[PDB]
């Protein structure tokens, strides 16, 4: 499944070299640039909890999600993973609880320590 093949083959994109981020590209995208802390981003993904039965696309909604690098705006993971996308790319991030809705979760929607998964498609990036 495509989580374990995170495991094996994703780099560690963290600081802390904690493994709490892994990625692996699954489609390069254009150019060296790479996004800055407040740009506007727009991507389309598919999220789902890393063994279990919950399944969230933006494909579904018709319309990219758009949010606010770097500045908090979604978990951890994704201020972390998607600063280091090019425009076009489609990357696999596998997040650690730690870098997602912790020891917390969100409920009744996302469970304690819970580990997600994502597959993100970079569309557009442009500065605010
Ligand atoms: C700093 O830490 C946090 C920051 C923000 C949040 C809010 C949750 C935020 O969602 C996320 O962070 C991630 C990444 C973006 C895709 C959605 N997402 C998820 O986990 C999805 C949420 C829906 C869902 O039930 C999915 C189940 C399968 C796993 C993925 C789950 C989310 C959800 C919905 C909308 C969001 O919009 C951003 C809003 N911006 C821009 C527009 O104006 C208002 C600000 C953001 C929680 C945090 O917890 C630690």
């Amino acid at each position: 499944g495509a989580p374990a093949t995170v495991t094996e083959q994703g780099e560690d994109i963290t600081s802390k070299k904690d493994r709490g981020v892994l990625k692996i590209v699954k489609r390069v995208g254009n150019g060296e640039e790479t996004p800055m802390i407040g740009d506007k981003v727009y991507v389309h993904y598919k999220g789902k909890l890393s063994n279990g039965k919950k399944f969230d696309s933006s494909h579904d909604r018709n319309e990219p999600f758009v949010f606010s690098l770097g500045k908090g705006q979604v978990i951890k993971a994704w201020d972390i993973g998607v600063a280091t996308m090019k425009k076009g790319e489609i990357c696999h991030l596998l997040c650690k609880p730690e870098y997602a809705y912790g020891s917390a979760g969100s409920l009744p929607k996302i469970p304690s320590n819970a580990t997600l998964f994502f597959e993100i498609e970079l569309l557009d990036f442009k500065g605010e």
